[PDB]
């Protein structure tokens, strides 16, 4: 309540202390910051109306988001003023993607509070999930009045991007992969620390879920988990194209079934799927509707046979050889 209460009384404009930060820039970003907000207001309100249909609420949502945007900006730029050279600080303030991400995240907090939720705001602003993902942790750190429920919501957004959204076709992620840590650092990157940190968090997320299912399904073969994880991590690292337009948990379940298969262990997909459902956010569509080729979808069993196996045949077989591949680090 404390945050929304502040926003209802807060200024619609940048404070003088935030303007003071603007003045310290070699290239004064203020004019472009104000115009960006005004122009985004117009697009936001229209797309809002187009969404909800006929019936002011739209204008107030944007107004509150803008107020929070300026609040968190000022808070975030206090730390960054110490951390960045004069040149980079100016570069950050004139960075469109930084501002759009900061604004999107503020709008998401207001939308979710007065609940069209994630990822609706990304399509409104034409903003890639991977670019938005860069701001979340620093946003949370810069806004001390966020409620537990909102932090959890933003963390949920972050994890949805990590598990699916960042892997959609056209995602900037694949460009970074082809090539090869505050929000400011990651937006200052040219056209990788964004890549490194993203993968580290994905690995952490992925092992957590694998651990859970393994502990419930393969206790009598406890050797299996680390082996399954090595297949999982290797595939995320080296066969990343399998993730494109698909879901982290699909590669997880296939790695389990795949490893158990080549160990001659009876673990039906049916048993795997059933345990998956008890995962805190798990949704039956993830194993029922899996992309195969050129927009045709089927169950996970078909995906495993037609795509997963055919790409990873030689890889999985090594885990049954006399020289199985070296176990992967646990994150």
């Amino acid at each position: 309540q404390q945050l929304m209460m502040i926003l209802n009384s807060a200024s619609d404009q940048p404070s003088e202390n935030l303007i003071s930060y603007f003045n310290n820039c070699t290239v004064n970003p203020k004019e472009s910051i104000l115009k960006r907000v005004k122009d985004i207001g117009y697009i936001f309100k229209e797309k809002f109306a187009k969404a909800v249909g006929q019936g002011e609420i739209g204008s107030q949502r944007y107004k509150l988001g803008v107020r929070l945007y300026y609040r968190v900006m000022e808070s975030m730029l206090k730390s960054e003023e110490e951390r960045l050279s004069i040149q980079n600080f100016s570069k950050l303030l004139n960075d469109n993607i930084f501002h759009m991400s900061l604004l999107a995240c503020a709008l998401e907090v207001v939308m979710a509070t007065y609940s069209l939720s994630f990822p609706w705001i990304l399509n409104v602003l034409n903003l890639k999930a991977f670019d938005f993902y860069k701001v979340i942790e620093s946003f949370i750190k810069a806004e001390g009045n966020l409620t537990r429920e909102m932090i959890k919501h933003l963390e949920r957004c972050e994890h949805r991007i990590m598990e699916s959204f960042a892997w959609l076709s056209d995602s900037p992620l694949f460009d970074l992969i082809k090539q090869s840590h505050t929000a400011a650092d990651m937006y200052l990157e040219p056209v990788s620390t964004s890549l490194s940190l993203f993968y580290k968090k994905v690995y952490r997320l992925a092992y957590l879920r694998l651990n859970t299912l393994c502990e419930r399904l393969l206790s009598e073969h406890p050797e299996l988990e680390h082996i399954i994880w090595t297949l999982f991590q290797h595939t995320l690292q080296n066969e990343y194209e399998l993730m494109r337009d698909r879901h982290l948990d699909q590669i997880m379940m296939c790695s389990m079934y795949g490893i158990c298969k080549v160990k001659n262990i009876d673990l039906k997909f049916k048993i795997i799927v059933t345990a998956y459902k008890d995962l805190p956010h798990a949704v039956q569509e993830t194993f029922k509707r899996v992309l195969i080729k050129e927009e045709e979808y089927d169950s996970i069993i078909v995906f495993y046979n037609s795509v997963f196996m055919q790409r990873l045949k030689t890889n999985i077989l090594q885990y049954a050889s006399t020289r199985p591949p070296t176990l992967a680090p646990i994150p």
